[PDB]
């Protein structure tokens, strides 16, 4: 019973995890169709999470960790990673309809898969080509069929997968090398993530699109109602990626990409009926097998030698 | 010497492959121009092999290969493969520039080292999977700017790599396993497999386009010139698989397809000239990295175990 009531203690991790980022998919989606800015946006969002966290230390709800040169430079390549996924991810919600981001996105376990067997020296299977197959077709598919399509938006989406993919292997090593210091939890982990990330982002958005005025593009919208939206969905962007670290700390990168599939399934299927988003067969089809294709991918490199 | 007086025979047979294979593809496109009927063309073209081959053994030109039940049972899977590959290129020549249908085929290399990695049971560097990123880049961005494009054209391209892979390892097994059997010959192994293919296709090219009618679509060409076009790029089709399967018999399978890319950037080269493709900048760029991850590709799986 109790390693079954630990495993439901890390599956309520999970629930919480999908649950805040479907909170939050649609209040950003709503936050970017009267307020067209993702690079400023998406650097908003680190800082309430970055001024969240510091409250947190200075109240002393949260352990605050043991800060070292060792352990910033040991998130660097975290932070970059984190950076470069969520300006990138943003950009891409900003262009197309976001269930058409989170169905190039699904195709995250493969490349979790490929760099972590490329740090740990481990071999492929044939047979994961052949699955390969129908991920690439059910993308190309699911993309042709995409009423919102645009090859920016595409892109933007593809490369978050390698972004993310690298944040969440070079985390990975820093939560286990840094595993005896007992002050560096889960969360203060991705806490220092976000601070540095802020940092990072902040001049480029600062460069591409200045500081923008409040002012929402769908005429009616105070201004109070457009600022309350950016606060709600800067919260909860930090609440689910700073529960999804938990996550990450239980489980394996490539495990966590897993997971982060299953979330999208259920990203992709709340925001069509939320946003009454036009699907045609031939689109439901593609992104079907697209996913399809990663999971027996995933099952194919899991099963075999 | 003794080995290097072999290669040097060897290499005369890439020649002659590339050299009919060129003309072959000038001429039958040129055909197809003007009778756009690839079922029965592609049909006619295994017909006039099979009956080139038996001239040489009726005039005791060639040994006689000892045909065998097990020989035959040999011969199917490598014959299926064959007529499935001559249909879909065929099909594809005849939808879209040649030129295009050779960029698509230029992959050719990840599917033939798939399939040998699944049957030898070799596993895959996770290198090898970062090389797909230019090839599936390299092809998106050709077909997203082909002038020509259409997904017909296209996917039966694709499915052409799949076949004459299949064609390739499985004819490769059955001439190491009939190696003692001398009047098996490299050319009487595809002398057979040209045979057994000409009835494979010839139901259905007779029930996909009846019986064409021998006109051409183009102005100022007799029946005569028409006739005379099909049977001068039958007998190059001939030809030029007829000496590929001597070099098939002297390298592996993957070296083979390795060939094939090799090959197909002579054929790009040539027929754009030819025809006066028109080639914008964008599709030129997409084609030559496509076919450079190809070559890094072989190289990564060739370079690490
Ligand atoms: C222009 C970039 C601003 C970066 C500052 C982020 C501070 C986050 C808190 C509120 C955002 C103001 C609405
Ligand atoms: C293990 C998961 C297996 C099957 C679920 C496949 C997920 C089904 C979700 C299909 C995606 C979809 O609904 O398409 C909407 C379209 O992408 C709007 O942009
Ligand atoms: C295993 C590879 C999966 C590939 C998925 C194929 C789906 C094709 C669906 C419609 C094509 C015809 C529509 C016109
Ligand atoms: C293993 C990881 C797999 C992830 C990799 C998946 C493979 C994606 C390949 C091609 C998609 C890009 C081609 C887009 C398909 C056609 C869509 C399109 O360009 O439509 C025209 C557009 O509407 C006009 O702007
Ligand atoms: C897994 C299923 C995902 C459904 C999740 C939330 C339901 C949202 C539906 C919102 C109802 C539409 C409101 C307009
Ligand atoms: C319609 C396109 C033109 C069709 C062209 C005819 C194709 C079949 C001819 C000969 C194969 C029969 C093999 C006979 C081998 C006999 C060898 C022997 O003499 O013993
Ligand atoms: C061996 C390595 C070769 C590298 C360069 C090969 C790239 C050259 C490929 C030809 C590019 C081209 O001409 O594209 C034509 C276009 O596809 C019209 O269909
Ligand atoms: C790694 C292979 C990636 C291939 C990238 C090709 C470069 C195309 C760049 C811009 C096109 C924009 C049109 C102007
Ligand atoms: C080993 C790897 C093998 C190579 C894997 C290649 C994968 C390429 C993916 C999709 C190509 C097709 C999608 C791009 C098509 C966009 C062009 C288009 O659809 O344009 C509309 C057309 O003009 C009107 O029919
Ligand atoms: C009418 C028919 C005319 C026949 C023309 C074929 C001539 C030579 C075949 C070349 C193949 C040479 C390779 C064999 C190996 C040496
Ligand atoms: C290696 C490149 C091979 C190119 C061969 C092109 C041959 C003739 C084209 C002359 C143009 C005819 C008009």
């Amino acid at each position: 019973s109790p390693t079954l009531v630990h495993t439901l203690k890390v599956g309520f991790y999970f629930f919480l995890w999908y649950f805040f980022n479907f909170i939050f998919n649609i209040a950003n989606k709503r936050t970017l169709n009267m307020w067209k800015y993702p690079w400023v946006l998406s650097t908003i969002q680190l800082g309430v999470g970055a001024l969240y966290c510091t409250f947190l230390w200075v109240l002393g709800l949260r352990t605050k960790p043991n800060v070292s040169k060792k352990l910033i430079k040991a998130l660097i390549w975290p932070s970059l990673g984190h950076t470069l996924g969520h300006a990138a991810t943003c950009m891409s919600f900003s262009l197309v309809a976001i269930s058409f981001t989170h169905v190039v996105k699904s195709a995250e376990p493969v490349f979790g898969a490929v760099g972590s067997a490329l740090v740990l020296g481990e071999f492929f299977h044939p047979l994961t080509y052949l699955t390969l197959v129908p991920i690439v077709s059910g993308v190309a598919l699911s993309a042709a069929t995409e009423l919102t399509f645009t090859w920016t938006g595409f892109i933007t989406a593809m490369i978050s997968n390698v972004a993310f993919v690298t944040r969440n292997i070079t985390s990975k090593f820093t939560m286990v090398d840094f595993k005896n210091e007992k002050t560096l939890i889960a969360q203060n982990t991705y806490a220092l993530i976000t601070i540095i990330s802020f940092f990072m982002e902040l001049p480029f958005a600062l460069l591409m699109e200045g500081f923008p005025p409040l002012v929402s593009a769908i005429a009616g919208v105070s201004k109070a109602k457009l600022f309350g939206s950016i606060m709600f969905c800067s919260l909860f962007y930090h609440l689910y990626n700073e529960v999804s670290y938990l996550c990450l700390d239980n489980v394996s990168p490539v495990s966590f990409s897993i997971g982060n599939t299953i979330k999208r399934v259920i990203i992709i299927f709340g925001s069509i009926l939320v946003f009454r988003t036009p699907v045609t067969r031939l689109n439901f089809i593609g992104s079907t097998i697209a996913i399809i294709g990663t999971m027996l991918y995933s099952l194919a490199k899991a099963k075999l030698p």
